[PDB]
């Protein structure tokens, strides 16, 4: 505990203040840290928990590990899209069938992790709170912020990365079976609500992009951004190249694709799209689109989690996660990890009518849906779809 006393002395008074509050209200504060960035900028600024979020975020950055460190924490199976129990809480055994099913569910997938989390440095034993049958054993990389603190002793981190589960093992603690998931961190540039910082990145990486394009490519990209996108994307969505061929539109599509391949996304990058229901085969009047009903979330997850979402059209995204007037009522936030080397361009590097903080992805792109979350925006449940662009 005297070790935790050391690190607390390193904190500013305002950070100590945020930590005192965290000790009293950890659940709500951690919940806020997960979804804060999905609201309007003015909503973020207005929230009573925002100032303390920033202070506590700063506090954790005051102690960065010098070498990688393994940590333990319990997690719900639902966190990795296993939407059923591994075993009940009064059961001791986990069946081998269930073990294999969970392995099949999690393999070859990256999962976005966000928000404040309490962890332990030691494997939980008999005298520890073990609320689920799933124990994460995660390797945190060098320079990860870590805040040990006393309450009556724990360690606080802020998750801002993706994890992959490399191996699962069935272990026994106090006569009970648990799945222990050995996991690794995969990084991705993620601006979340900091659109200004994302814009600085976008401009730095794409200011010179227009000048790398041929006259035909430039003209077709300009025409797309000026409003041609509607005709082009509707054509692609309806399978026009087959059903009602337009070779003029086809040539534009070819040029825009080649433009997006000209300077590939230079690093793993997270982007955000507010999707309309049509992108998932629904309409505004679809009863299934009412995510305030749990059965509709259940049905949506069953259809889409673990499956590929395909876009015949070009995909407009933003480096910012914030809500915006243009898509205020859209209920589905597609949160996409773009692997380094993927086609794409920051279009808002061209001054004019460029969309807001816009990154355009190539037509025909496929997105693997890893996990679906929900949150309340006012009284309306909205979804966050954790997806990876498939090469």
């Amino acid at each position: 505990r005297k070790e935790a006393e050391r690190i607390e002395q390193k904190l500013e008074r305002s950070e100590k203040e945020a930590l005192e509050s965290y000790k009293k209200d950890s659940v709500e504060i951690s919940k806020y840290s997960q979804t804060r960035n999905y609201f309007y900028d003015y909503q973020i600024e207005a929230n009573s928990r925002e100032k303390e979020y920033k202070e506590l975020r700063n506090a954790i950055s005051k102690n960065k590990i010098d070498k990688p460190m393994y940590v333990y924490y319990f997690e719900s199976p639902e966190k990795f899209a296993f939407n059923k129990v591994i075993r009940t809480e009064n059961q001791n055994e986990i069946s081998l069938e269930k073990f294999n099913e969970f392995k099949e569910t999690i393999q070859n997938k990256l999962f976005k992790q966000d928000g404040f989390k309490d962890i332990s440095l030691y494997e939980p034993g008999k005298g520890d709170e073990k609320p689920t049958p799933l124990l994460m054993h995660l390797k945190l990389p060098r320079n990860t912020g870590m805040l040990p603190y006393t309450n009556t002793v724990s360690t606080l981190i802020e998750q801002g990365y993706s994890i992959k589960i490399d191996k699962i093992v069935r272990i026994v603690i106090d006569g009970k079976h648990y799945i222990k998931a050995e996991a690794s961190v995969v990084s991705s540039l993620d601006f979340k609500d900091d659109v200004s910082k994302g814009d600085s990145w976008g401009k730095a990486n794409y200011n010179d992009w227009s000048n790398k394009l041929t006259p035909n490519e430039l003209a077709d990209v300009n025409d797309y951004m000026r409003g041609g996108y509607t005709a082009i994307n509707n054509y692609l969505i309806s399978n026009g190249p087959v059903n009602n061929p337009n070779p003029e539109l086809d040539s534009k599509i070819t040029n825009i694709e080649n433009a997006l391949k000209r300077e590939p996304i230079p690093t793993n990058l997270t982007v955000y799209r507010r999707s309309g229901p049509q992108e998932f085969g629904l309409t505004l009047t679809s009863p299934e689109y009412d995510f305030n009903k749990l059965e509709n979330i259940d049905a949506f997850k069953s259809k889409w989690e673990g499956q590929a979402l395909s876009y015949p059209n070009f995909i407009s995204t933003s480096i910012g996660s914030v809500n915006m007037s243009a898509f205020a009522k859209r209920k589905i936030v597609l949160r996409i990890t773009i692997p380094k080397g993927s086609p794409g361009a920051y279009l808002s590097a061209i001054p004019g009518y460029a969309g807001e903080y816009e990154v355009l992805l190539n037509h025909g792109s496929k997105f693997k849906i890893n996990k679906i979350d929900s949150y309340k925006d006012g009284t309306i449940t909205k979804l966050i779809v954790d997806a990876t662009l498939i090469p």
